[PDB]
């Protein structure tokens, strides 16, 4: 069995430089499958899509394979300055026109280009599971604000749409912020908000595992434990 993973710098090999790492690279050690870590450093829902890595990602896997995808940190944004990553606004079927990179390009909402992807791998007998975002740090200013994106919640529509697993990362992830306080906290952000050192990226990992034991989702199959501080929620 292989577990792929389609996300951005706070899941990808190297992080987001500088020392950094993605919680993608701390979730082998757990699990009885192989993983291919396929985020990458930079990308949204719809940067990942235009540059055919879901389509890649859709190519290789098989029945009984499972895809992780989490996407949100970049997909924000305006498209009056398009940066390439920002998705169009709204939850359905909302179309966007711009020009990007000597293209009119199409661009799609953040929940279709989700949606869309987990179509493709269902198709084949993959296993999706669309994941909410991780927080920014959440101790930036000295106490805990639990801020969640509009990504979050879109995460979980994607995932009712399509019919498949939805695992709130999010949540699980500030959950154990907050009770890890705010000196710990901010030791796993060295510089900036987004991207974590090692030690923060596998509580990250951690914090996903956890929620997949607590939600029941389908990837419990193949953890080689359950033992992860924190509650369930
Ligand atoms: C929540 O946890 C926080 C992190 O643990 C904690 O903040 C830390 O508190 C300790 C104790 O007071 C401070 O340690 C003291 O630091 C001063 C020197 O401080 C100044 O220099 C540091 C280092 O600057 C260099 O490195 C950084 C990081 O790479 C660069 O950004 C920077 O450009 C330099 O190269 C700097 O981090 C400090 O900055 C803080 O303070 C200034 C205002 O004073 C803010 O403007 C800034 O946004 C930041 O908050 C500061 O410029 C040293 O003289 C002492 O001996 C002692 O070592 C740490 O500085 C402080 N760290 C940070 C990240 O804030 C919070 O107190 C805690 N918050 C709450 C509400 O409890
Ligand atoms: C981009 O394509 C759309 C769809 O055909 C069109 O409405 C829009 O005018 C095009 N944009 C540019 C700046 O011409």
């Amino acid at each position: 069995t292989t577990v792929y993973l389609a996300g951005d710098s706070t899941m990808a090999k190297n992080g987001g430089g500088s020392g950094t790492n993605g919680w993608g690279e701390y979730l082998a050690s757990y699990l009885s499958a192989t993983v291919v870590n396929d985020a990458v450093a930079g990308r949204s829902a719809r940067s990942y899509t235009r540059e055919g890595r879901f389509e890649n990602i859709a190519d290789v896997v098989t029945a009984g394979d499972y895809v992780i995808v989490e996407f949100g940190h970049n997909d924000g944004g305006s498209l009056s300055t398009d940066n390439g990553r920002t998705d169009c606004s709204g939850t359905g079927a909302e179309v966007c026109y711009s020009v990007y990179d000597g293209v009119n390009e199409t661009i799609l909402t953040f929940p279709a280009y989700l949606e869309n992807a987990a179509k493709l791998f269902t198709a084949k007998g993959a296993k999706v599971i669309l994941s909410s975002q991780t927080p920014n740090n959440p101790w930036e200013t000295g106490t805990f604000v639990n801020s969640p994106t509009r990504f979050v919640e879109y995460a979980e529509l994607a995932a009712e749409v399509a019919g498949v697993e939805y695992v709130d990362h999010w949540s699980y992830v500030d959950s154990i912020y907050e009770t890890l306080g705010n000196a710990t906290v901010n030791s796993y952000f060295p510089i900036d908000h987004t991207h974590t050192s090692p030690a923060g990226a596998e509580v990250v990992a951690e914090a996903f595992l956890k929620a997949v034991v607590c939600t029941g989702t389908s990837l419990k199959s193949v953890l080689t434990t359950t033992s992860f501080e924190g509650t369930c929620l």
